[PDB]
């Protein structure tokens, strides 16, 4: 029943990437015991929302790995540059904005006449022969991915992900739903044989759409 | 002949020396190194468009030569920051992937941090371990140290003074002189004794005409 010091850790971790909507699925059972008893404060849905509104926007100075600011084992305060959110099933790098100097969250575009080294006004296509990244510009049209392995990055959060379907990305609750404002997708061309992307493909100053799947390799 | 680390850390000290972080050098045997290594011309042009490329108009990956995109810098595994070190002083300096840089009035104390009441200066004291950071806010007004030793971060290059004076930032060349827009001064209490940082405390609604007078920071 009782949770130790890093078990407590991975579960606080695990409600954070859950809110976050990075992952599905969550263990955190016991969390409220190892709060009352090393934090010393309730650990509702509250009181991490607020925790994830101060580390991502409003943030102020150093903080610790409880994702606690401050203007007994988490009172050292050795971390500013980011912090590594591992629950043990899903890992995330996210950066606070003590680090960053998110928009506020659309409409639907009308649809062009192919479907199947592409031309869109919202995809950004490079190659580098040391990989395929896929930078995309409208996080809100969504780009499901199948039977693939990617890594994703961006100025809030980087991590990797498996699941095929449509692309989880962080979102931040505060006066509004706040989505990060463009995103980079890389994957690893040499076990990503299969891999394709279904996104919308955007043409010209009124824009226009059509589907098209992207395959790699 | 130099060999390729030697290279690569007086192309770091040159580097070093157009960003006004030091007031020494040694660049002898440079240009042999770049048109043997780099296969390009390594004259004071080049190096300050490769600072520019680097601090602004940043798109991507890099390597540690500042070029964007046997040769031994063509693989580009380079991205996040860069640590440009030359032997004699060390930088992490982080690309884009800056201020453009007047003269305020006088108002009538000379000397603790805990209250400094200036609108340049936030003195925060981490009592969380050992240590003293004084951020500042108008970085055109300089802090002269006098026998310190401190660490200064910056959202353009993290490094350590030792010599006493101004406090020597980087200055990128587009345009125009550009300059980072706050830095962050930490000191260690636990050597740094005798520190003394003189800098102009700023004191004095939207009405309010912006005054200015000299304060001794003893630590
Ligand atoms: C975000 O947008 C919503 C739109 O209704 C608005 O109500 C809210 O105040 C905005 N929040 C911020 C922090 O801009
Ligand atoms: C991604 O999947 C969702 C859910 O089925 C779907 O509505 C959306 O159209 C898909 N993406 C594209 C670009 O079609
Ligand atoms: C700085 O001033 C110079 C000189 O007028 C100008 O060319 C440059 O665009 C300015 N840069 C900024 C960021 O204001
Ligand atoms: C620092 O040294 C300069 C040297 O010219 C001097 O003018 C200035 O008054 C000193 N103090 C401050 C706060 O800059």
């Amino acid at each position: 029943i009782i949770l130790t010091l890093s078990q407590g850790l991975k579960k606080y971790y695990g409600k954070i990437l859950k809110l976050l909507h990075l992952t599905l699925e969550e263990d955190t059972e016991g969390l409220l015991e190892w709060c009352k008893r090393n934090l010393g404060s309730n650990c509702d849905d509250d009181f991490f929302q607020k925790r994830i509104e101060e580390f991502f926007i409003t943030g102020e100075g150093y903080f610790n790995e409880v994702l606690q600011f401050k203007t007994e084992p988490f009172k050292s305060y050795f971390a500013k540059g980011f912090l590594s959110i591992d629950s043990g099933y899903f890992s995330a790098k996210c950066y606070p904005r003590s680090s960053t100097s998110l928009i506020n969250v659309p409409a639907r575009i009308a649809e062009t006449p192919p479907k199947t080294t592409i031309n869109c006004i919202n995809l950004r296509a490079s190659v580098f022969k040391e990989e395929v990244e896929i930078n995309v510009l409208l996080p809100q049209i969504a780009v499901n991915l199948s039977n693939c392995h990617v890594v994703i990055n961006s100025h809030v959060c980087d991590y990797s992900l498996d699941t095929d379907g449509p692309v989880r990305l962080p979102r931040i609750y505060h006066e509004g739903t706040f989505m990060p404002g463009t995103y980079k997708i890389v994957i690893d061309r040499k076990l990503n044989d299969r891999c394709t992307l279904v996104t919308n493909c955007v043409i010209k100053s009124v824009l226009r759409q059509y589907k098209t799947e992207i395959k790699i390799g």
